[PDB]
């Protein structure tokens, strides 16, 4: 009997099987709907939705992180599981993952859901943050989470999250890719349509990186063209880009580029441990784990380290563990989870929702 | 807010205060009723016996008969701890395999009966696990009806592995009377089985060879030992001592076919996987009144080294509060912040029903 992971991002679905390295499938997690159904049933999901965008009206079902649009959250599950899986859902444990503070009633849809609707054997439901730590061989530590929609800072201790001490940036991988559009038409090439921000995705994904000095780095920029890489476009063109591979991740460190007031990133981190217990920030400053698409940038945790140093008390020991499989180290550790031994009586199964309802869900140990 | 913590065993209540270091009540589990309405508790009923038919609710550590147990809490919360329990939250303990059904209306009797706040259920081994400081081991708990190995990984009592032994300290009590008064004293009262019972936490041990032992005893007098009677005349009690509670090892002395101790720790040890048998080896954790003989580590210690592989390191841990640690170990954990979270609240109850008291995690 395997288990199903599912890790239901904003931006993205990562599924997959339990012992797995890696989700088996990744696809946007979007449903189309012809325009004016429901004022007048089809639906269509993640690239085919994308591809026949066309008539339809596109929505992103989870929005940073939590679930606010259950019909269509239905048809990606289902999407998920015959379709991209092509699994009955009926035959499997399925573990689910929520967002940092995903409310209780929330958790419990979800928890109907899988059982009613799909009929699932068993199921579970953990804190994504936690299984990155996890994936990372941690109890204890501090997850920067930057995904699609949202990043979150979440401090955990023991295996416990510390929801008092959770910090949210409301920029992450969509934004930064918007602003690579912008500040690229600004040099004079034109990327505005869907078509072209696949392609700056690409790019974001491809040449960009994190300065450790940005001012310096700026400054070679505009001296030299050694910071500067070819890129292909679909069409045989051959296009240069310059200090906005650095520039675009920059706005994590501070979002007053795309006219945010919030704190960055490293302002986050710090502000998460700092409202834990002096008894426990030096184990949260020596396990510093980034996770996330929006963590890939090179040179990111040389830079955090740079920052955080300059925060936190002269002496103490820091550490950013920036795994190389940390872009789905949420899944990852989900799948380590699923797999093992001990976890297997920590499933909730049919007949316990039978008995107990919904709020079985919420006692919960993973 | 102070939680309560109350251990109900097969012949003793313990029950108390979270953050206490032992127990401020321990006392008889026994109800007494008319032998023809009141019914009575613990020492009372005792004191009252000839007049009572007395009863445990508890036997072999699984509650039996509910109303006398729903008289045993009412009588703990008010009488005992002097306390109204819809003001408390309330750990309560169970033996190892206890029925779901019992689990369940346990809760129901607590939230429904007692209108408590919140409640929580613990296995007992596993509270002795961890007042010992460990979340891996095998706990030996013998109490006054019954003794367990409980197996535990990573805070998980193994349940396909637990193993049973249908003797405790009722039963050595019992067979020091028959064999004192086979060595021509007369124990046969219940006064006299209070002092034999005395006697028997006083005076007895765990001989490392038992046939050496009982050389010896036959040998000389250097292994008797007096005892003032509380009339004031002094016996003389020999391999008495030791006899006793060899039954722990040899329960054919009382006339059972079943396991010793040794055995039936060693049995337990090896239906858990191969991947965890060092821990357990390394990890044995005694508890229980009828663990409180010395001796009884060492020998323990001899016993398991002949049974398991030359090479593994063997480890018996017998605490001295081990005749509590069930109690201490409820203490400490619902002293703890973080145990805040774990009770189930009246609310969660009312939502979900009895059933939601086995997602338990302690
Ligand atoms: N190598 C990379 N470099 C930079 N960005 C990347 C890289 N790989 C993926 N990303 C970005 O990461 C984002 C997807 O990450 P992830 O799956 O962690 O987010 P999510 O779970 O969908 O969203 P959220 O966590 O916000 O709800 C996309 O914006 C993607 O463009
Ligand atoms: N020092 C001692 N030496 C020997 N036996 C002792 C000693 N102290 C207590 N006992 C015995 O321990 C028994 C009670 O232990 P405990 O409270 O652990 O049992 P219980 O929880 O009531 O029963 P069970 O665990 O079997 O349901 C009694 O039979 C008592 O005589
Ligand atoms: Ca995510
Ligand atoms: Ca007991």
């Amino acid at each position: 009997t395997t288990a199903l992971v599912c890790d239901n991002g904003s931006g993205l679905v990562k599924a997959g099987f339990a012992g797995d390295d890696a989700p088996r499938a990744v696809f946007p997690s979007i449903v189309g709907r012809p325009r004016h159904q429901g004022v007048m049933k089809d639906s269509y999901v993640g690239d085919e939705a994308q591809s026949k965008r066309g008539i339809l009206t596109l929505k992103y079902p989870i929005e940073h992180g939590i679930i606010t649009n259950w019909d269509d959250m239905e048809k990606i599950w289902h999407h998920t599981f015959y379709n991209e899986l092509r699994v009955a859902p009926e035959e499997h444990p399925t573990l689910l993952t929520e967002a940092p503070l995903n409310p209780k009633a929330n958790r419990e849809k979800m928890t109907q859901i899988m059982f009613e609707t799909f009929n699932v054997p068993a199921m579970y439901v953990a804190i994504q943050a936690v299984l990155s730590l996890y994936a990372s061989g941690r109890t204890t530590g501090i997850v920067l989470d930057s995904g699609d929609g949202v990043t979150h800072n979440v401090p955990i201790y023991e295996g416990y999250a510390l929801p008092h001490a959770i910090m949210r940036l409301d920029l992450a991988g969509r934004d930064l890719t918007d602003y690579l559009m912008k500040i690229l038409t600004e040099r004079g090439y034109s990327f505005v349509t869907t078509a072209e921000r696949e392609i700056v995705r690409d790019i974001k994904e491809k040449l960009c990186y994190v300065a450790l000095d940005f001012e310096n780095e700026m400054a070679t920029a505009a001296s030299s063209s050694s910071l500067e890489k070819s890129y292909e476009l679909p069409d045989g063109q051959v296009i240069t880009i310059g200090n906005e591979r650095f520039r675009c991740p920059e706005t994590l460190f501070q979002p007053s580029f795309i006219g945010m007031e919030s704190a960055g990133i490293h302002e986050t981190t710090y502000n998460s441990i700092m409202k834990c217990d002096i008894d426990i920030r030096k184990d949260l400053y020596a396990n510093n784990v980034m996770s996330g698409g929006t963590t890939m940038y090179p040179g990111i945790a040389d830079r955090m380290q740079k920052e955080i140093t300059a925060l936190a008390p002269s002496t103490m020991k820091i550490k950013i563990i920036a795994p190389p499989e940390r872009k789905y180290s949420v899944w990852i550790g989900g799948s380590i989870l699923a797999s093992l031994s001990t976890f297997q009586q920590m499933w909730i199964t049919k007949q316990e929702y039978d008995e107990a309802g919904p709020s079985i869900v919420h006692r919960k140990c993973f």
